[PDB]
């Protein structure tokens, strides 16, 4: 008699049968998270995390959103957190978009007739933009926290040179240096928390992944005249990872009739984990913006 093979486990050795999950189009398990209110939800909202991190870092934001009667849902992108895949590797950037759409489609089957919002930070913001641009008119709104629209000019040069070296030769292990944690936030405790989380990948960015981030930036630029979804864009003026010029470009080139930008003077990249004055404002602004569009 044939027997079933050992249960599929996360990269941290936890069986997926003991966790909320989804199998993507490539047969890879994605770890999922849900924060549902006690009553009938007013709307659904997918949270899209950034490069190297994972969905567990959105606990406080998600609880605030759930407190507004929204059903919040997320998954760790392939190659991240508790999902399967080689760490920080993606065959094509569109895999992330495809997987967000599968999860949104699955949730809309269980909760039909509800409006659906997107919330994305950094690389997750580029994913949210590309997701909304692929389905014009489908999403009720998008909340972008320091989205990857334009990379820091020095880093864009570094990866364009590295991409040209691997495009011309075979160098599978080539990587840049790691993301300097000190530029993430002026809140030193949040920098320390980022440096202590075992689910965060703090290795140098592989050049193949850098190529997909260059693809994301190029695709976001081409998508902006197709973008009509309502959005709230939050950006720090001293962001060394996602250049603030990208936020101004998004405000200018998107076709959206409902677009708002809030600049946080002197703030770094991770606005929802910045100094308390900034973080409290970020939570308040997202609460007001989503409340106004779910009433
Ligand atoms: O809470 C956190 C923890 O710290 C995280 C660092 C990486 N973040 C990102 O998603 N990125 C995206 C990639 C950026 C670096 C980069 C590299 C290459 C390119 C390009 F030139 F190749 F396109 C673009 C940006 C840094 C910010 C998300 C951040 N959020
Ligand atoms: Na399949
Ligand atoms: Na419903």
């Amino acid at each position: 008699m044939p027997e079933e093979s050992s249960p599929r486990r996360t990269p941290q050795s936890i069986p997926y049968q003991d966790l909320p999950h989804l199998v993507n189009a490539d047969g890879q398990y994605l770890f999922c998270r849900y924060w549902a209110p006690t009553g009938t939800p007013k709307a659904l909202i997918f949270v899209s995390h950034g490069a190297g991190e994972h969905s567990g870092r959105y606990e406080e934001l998600a609880r605030m959103l759930m407190g507004l009667d929204l059903l919040v849902f997320a998954h760790d992108h392939v190659g991240h957190g508790q999902s399967e895949g080689e760490r920080m590797v993606v065959s094509d950037f569109h895999v992330f978009v495809r997987d967000v759409l599968q999860h949104v489609d699955s949730m809309q089957k269980d909760y039909p007739g509800l409006p659906v919002f997107l919330l994305g930070h950094s690389m997750g913001g580029a994913i949210a933009i590309l997701t909304a641009a692929e389905r014009p008119g489908h999403f009720a709104g998008m909340v972008l926290i320091s989205p990857l629209v334009l990379a820091n000019p020095e880093s864009a040069t570094t990866f364009k040179v590295l991409a040209a070296k691997v495009l011309n030769s075979v160098l599978p292990n080539l990587s840049s240096g790691p993301i300097d944690s000190s530029v993430l936030s002026r809140n030193k405790t949040e920098v320390d928390i980022y440096n202590s989380d075992p689910l965060i990948c703090r290795a140098g960015l592989k050049v193949c992944f850098g190529i997909q981030l260059l693809n994301a930036v190029s695709r976001v630029e081409r998508a902006l005249p197709k973008l009509t979804v309502p959005f709230l864009l939050l950006q720090g003026s001293a962001d060394r990872l996602c250049d603030s010029k990208g936020a101004y470009l998004l405000m200018e080139l998107a076709k959206s009739q409902d677009k708002t930008l809030k600049i946080y003077e002197g703030a770094y990249h991770v606005l929802h984990k910045e100094l308390p004055e900034v973080t409290n404002s970020v939570f308040h602004e997202i609460n007001m913006w989503v409340s106004q569009r779910t009433a």
